[PDB]
């Protein structure tokens, strides 16, 4: 049971700052927290850094600390059955970072159950059966992905092509081939040997317990295996790749089973800055209405027809997850004839279809949280991209106040043309089970050895800090 | 067990080419494989890499490769002194990639107790308190290695802000406290079961047999250890992306010798012909008015040197230089003779340029002597993966291109003071007591990177 009676609301301190702040942080510790202000509520929502170097360095070790993390949730969950359904979730979740941790609920047993779950995923015993059946099972599911819808498995070569590196189902395939019980169980100390645990915390809780909450975790992990703090040389991120600055390429993926052909564009802009975020937002949103209105229920290309967003390596772009059975180069010739639109289509916004236009992007962006959750995913995005302005959004609001349509002028042409010297398109064919006015397109090449072509090309800064 | 007496050299088959020549590539193997057809000496030498993904992985990984490869080549050295005895020698030495392997003398034996140095580099056992001497003996080395030289720290730095990522000695430091034997033990291992060789052979020596024994070798690998293959995007590589115009430095004091050491660096490009003749003659052309003028006027200290630098297939600009000075001081001096530079260059007529591409010629044209020297340069071709084994002619072809006016086309585009592609970098030492650099975190924290070469 382990009293939640003690949910009196907690009045908010003299150190009154509008959000989550470093108020702890040392070679280990990096501590975030703000309360609750729109809610009042008794719940409190929490948000762990896990980071290990070796999540990302093979197959094989990818596959067993998957399988480590499916068996280990699967354990406790026993325990753990009547404290979420005494109302406290909790995740655990495989990154390409490491595992992720949150936990959310009342204020019953949080620090409690919480040190519970630190202890447990600190050390614990592995059944040999259990183990080869958990491995028998992902096994069957592995081979199951081959064949997936091309939307589906076009969102995988999304996530695949956009990175330093990505391992495959066929890499994960021959790396299961050898794998022992005592090999991770050797390696799973090792594996955890270093870490650093950045923690985001939010609701009816006490800054001075927060820093105790803090200090017992980490002491609590250093009892258990000393588990070193992390270098700042070897805290890495990775970048997403430069074109040679017109030169788009694309390559084809012949499909086994769907008879659709599929196809997805994507782009890049720049950072997150002041100007590029409502760039490719007020943009997205111009190719959502007259776009849907024209080419997905005007010229019904297909069913699947999408038109929207695309955030890689901390930067954003445009998606297009749209599924049907074309000649791909006819469709993107489609495409082309949706550029001279928007090319008509500059001068024919007016008045009333910018402010119209603007004013449903702010209420799409304006929103106050309904949950204590739904800010928090999100601050969450700009931590696992190290931002930190949680007040970025009125910058962007700020910036809205700022666009012209002079500006779009001047967006499209050295970034948007095909004529355009900054030109950075991206596309790629997936192609099926069984596959008014043409401009001069440059020919882009087939992409064979794609080590070979990611091999030589450059990369994208990072941030004059704030 | 050996003794050499295939000395009865066999004559140049069909195969026509006067290079290395890859004959062999699977999953494991890749054969560059030369005959002789110099001096027919009954040598053969050997090249391999032992590449590892493992190379990178800690400071402590660092110390277990190195420190394993060190007692490891003592340890065969108590069965090896017949072999030192017989003068046929070897090499194993690390890489920030991995590991080297060579072995030197004639071709007779070489294989089988080739494969004995494998088998027993497979299968070795450990001793504890001896390799604890020797821990503890790197540990003083270590210790030592903080009062070395401002030259040879300032190499460091060559190879210190040059990368994609490193490890620091303090890091070294504090990790040495945490080694255990058990720990490399279990991950040698670990090591050997995913690693890669490269086959390179060369010497009086056939096609086929030559097939078999690297066969061999590989099979009994695989035998022991079962290493398996990588994937290409596994063979990555690891450099910092310029704004091309801002200068940067960073000064770290000495801690025991009093001089302070000062260079500024200049990345051209790739080894492409244009900008390595761009390069060597630019380096030498400044080199002779330096010993004319710096060296041996201003007299300041007694280390001054210029040359270039050739690491990770790409290109760049070095200045030894270690001496007590007041640092923007001794700044405005290097920048005075690139004025000197700027205006003397300009000042040399057809004659000294002639003469003086003459010298690069005839230090790029040389004779092979050994085996050992075209295979170093031969190793140097290896390790970029690029194999232009005929880039004599074309870049002295190339030199004939370069005229007066075509140096100055490479002068002000790049080495103005105003110039777009001002590569320019530096790094201080003090004594043994623009903008700045903030940290090395800030140094590779927001950053592109560059192209890579296309490989061969």
């Amino acid at each position: 049971e382990f009293i939640p009676t003690n949910f009196e609301i907690l009045p908010l301190e003299k150190e009154a700052t509008p959000y989550p702040a470093l108020i702890k942080d040392t070679a280990m510790s990096k501590l975030w927290f703000k309360q609750d202000d729109k809610f009042f509520l008794p719940k409190a929502n929490l948000n762990f850094e896990f980071f290990s170097p070796f999540a990302y360095v093979d197959p094989l070790h990818s596959n067993m600390a998957y399988l480590y993390l499916e068996l280990l949730k699967d354990s406790l969950n026993e325990y753990a059955y009547a404290a979420e359904l005494a109302g406290l979730s909790y995740d655990l979740q495989n990154t390409i970072y490491g595992m992720y941790l949150s936990v959310k609920g009342y204020n019953d047993k949080q620090p409690i159950l919480l040190k519970k779950i630190i202890e447990k995923m600190a050390t614990f015993e592995i059944d040999e059966k259990r183990f080869e059946i958990i491995k028998e099972a992902y096994m069957r599911s592995l081979n199951n992905f081959r064949a997936e819808q091309p939307h589906q498995h076009a969102m995988y070569y999304l996530r695949l092509l956009m990175t330093e590196v990505a391992w495959t189902k066929d890499e994960l395939k021959e790396a299961l081939d050898d794998v022992t019980l005592p090999r991770l169980k050797a390696f799973i100390p090792q594996l955890l040997s270093r870490l650093h645990i950045e923690a985001l915390l939010h609701g009816n809780i006490t800054k001075q317990a927060a820093l105790g909450i803090m200090q017992m975790v980490e002491d609590t992990l250093i009892e258990h295996a000393h588990t070193k703090p992390l270098l700042p040389s070897q805290l890495v991120r990775y970048r997403e790749v430069q074109l040679p600055d017109r030169g788009w390429f694309v390559y084809q993926q012949r499909n086994e089973v769907h008879n659709n052909s599929g196809i997805e564009i994507y782009y890049q802009t720049d950072m997150q800055s002041t100007s590029e975020n409502m760039f490719l937002e007020l943009f997205a949103q111009i190719i959502s209405e007259p776009a849907f209105n024209t080419l997905r229920t005007k010229e019904q290309l297909g069913y699947i027809v999408f038109s929207g967003p695309r955030r890689a390596n901390g930067i954003q772009g445009l998606r297009f997850i749209i599924q049907s059975e074309k000649p791909p180069h006819y469709l993107e010739s489609r495409v082309e004839a949706f550029l001279i639109t928007m090319e008509k289509s500059i001068e024919d916004m007016t008045e009333e279809a910018f402010q119209k236009h603007i004013q449903a992007l702010a209420i799409r962006r304006l929103d106050k949280p309904k949950k204590l959750s739904a800010e928090s995913a999100k601050y969450w995005g700009e931590i696992i991209s190290q931002q930190y302005n949680f007040d970025r959004d009125n910058t962007e609001v700020a910036y809205l106040k700022t666009l012209t349509k002079e500006d779009i002028i001047k967006f499209y042409k050295e970034m948007l043309a095909v004529d355009a010297p900054r030109r950075h398109k991206v596309s790629v064919h997936v192609l099926a089970r069984e596959m008014s006015q043409a401009p001069a397109l440059p020919q882009p090449e087939v992409i064979q050895n794609m080590t070979e072509f990611k091999r030589g090309l450059p990369l994208f800064p990072l941030v004059k800090p704030h």
